[PDB]
């Protein structure tokens, strides 16, 4: 099999650095009112155009996320603003590749945060692969009518109204062979309730691990590991990072982080080409 | 049957509020360089003068902690400075109660952080009860010559040279009946590797739970729970806080937080009296 892997630029987001690197600049006797920064980071998706079928990793943010009539609560827009041009929208990025939503066989949701699950509702002909604990956690946010937070009620509303077809990865489920050289990695709890990664083995490029928010950046990866402020299971997070490190060394694979500005710049995006 | 419980003022410490309440004030589009604060909080120990023997909960900081020739590293001194008058020193606080180190039968170390295990070395005639995981973790810090962070090399050095007698609480060990109405609570991992609390049943005052850093403050306690930045096991931390809440409700016990300025102000300290 000779697949093509595309990195699609789905805009940028800004947030408190402390979210990304917990306690990045601690206050001191000499700096008692220490300042944080408001850092920019990429929101990207990955399309594996595979002969067995098209696989999508993450879905970025929903077009109608930001704004006065935005699905995102105002507090969320102010803490995690998403800047993107129309071309950065997933549906347009796919269109520029002559890929219709209906052509996606599999969507892998690393987690159900606002900036990874925004456009799940588009893929009504796909099987949405998600960690059961992540699914459960988001569904509770919905049921309890939680309007703030990283789980967008209106996005979840849409998933349900659009009758998405789900395939939950069970807590103790082995990695899933989705297609030749494409494995869903079950990272479990850490950054969120349930994280999924991808291991892709390309004939030419070789091995790629899509870590998503299991590893925000290279600063996160280290060594040493510098965990995020947005974390559900600190222990599981630490374990997941080391697990990823071990797999990378054993499979001689690259590790693609979730939101690393520097790494993203070096990527070949969908406007220039792909990875074989 | 008729004991007296003393609260001993062992000084004040300042640190970044983000340590106490994580992400207490996140940056926004309108406040991108959001400032943290450098808050003050109490360091205290608890003496249970019990007919079966004297029980000490926590040991505060070592007198030789701060300063150019201080045991604490400068970075630590600058991030977590301890201010204390001679009288605030535990040795002095005990002397004013006509209690010699040698008279302590049991020292319960909630955890082995610098602000709780400073003066363990004094109690050479006591049994030091500590969580095995906390003990293990600190001994690793020592063995690896970790000089910075919350585990003071020189402090641990002194514990070993002074030949302290340890009694480790095993990971899955039940609560320990230390004396009539005195009971060691095995909280396990959370704030640190292994946390111990006390439940004291006082004839007059009733039930008291000593939570130490299992719960920093009333703000931590909520509801809802607002976890700290100094955390090892987020899940365990959350579980512990809720376990304490339950025990408190079922035993109609007060919950004494580790570092709550407001609550401490209301405590009757060793200079004014005791709790029966
Ligand atoms: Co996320
Ligand atoms: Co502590
Ligand atoms: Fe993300
Ligand atoms: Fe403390």
């Amino acid at each position: 099999a000779r697949p093509k892997l595309y990195v699609m630029d789905n805009g940028r987001m800004r947030m408190d650095k402390n979210w990304m690197i917990a306690m990045h600049n601690p206050a001191t006797i000499h700096n008692p009112n220490a300042q944080t920064e408001f850092v920019e980071f990429p929101i990207y998706t990955v399309l594996i155009d595979h002969p067995e079928g098209k696989i999508l990793f993450d879905t970025s943010c929903n077009p109608n996320s930001m704004g006065p009539q935005g699905r995102w609560a105002e507090s969320t827009q102010q803490m995690f603003p998403w800047t993107a041009t129309e071309e950065c929208y997933l549906h347009n990025r796919l269109e520029q590749l002559k890929v219709r939503p209906e052509d996606i066989r599999y969507v892998v949701a690393s987690h159900l945060h606002l900036n990874h699950a925004g456009c799940l509702e588009m893929f009504t002909n796909a099987t949405i692969i998600v960690h059961e604990d992540e699914f459960n956690g988001a569904l509770q946010c919905y049921a309890r009518n939680q309007k703030e937070g990283a789980y967008i009620w209106a996005d979840i509303d849409a998933w349900i109204k659009n009758n998405l077809q789900w395939r939950t990865v069970k807590r103790h489920e082995d990695n899933i062979l989705l297609a030749e050289g494409v494995k869903v990695l079950n990272f479990g709890s850490g950054h969120a309730w349930g994280m999924l990664g991808l291991h892709v083995e390309l004939p030419e490029t070789g091995g790629i691990i899509l870590a998503s928010d299991a590893i925000y950046t290279a600063e996160s990866y280290g060594p040493p590991i510098k965990p995020p402020g947005i974390i559900y299971d600190s222990l599981g997070y630490m374990n997941t990072v080391e697990r990823i490190r071990r797999i990378a060394q054993e499979t001689k694979s690259q590790v693609w982080f979730g939101h690393d500005a520097e790494q993203f710049k070096k990527f070949r995006k969908s406007t220039e080409g792909y990875y074989e």
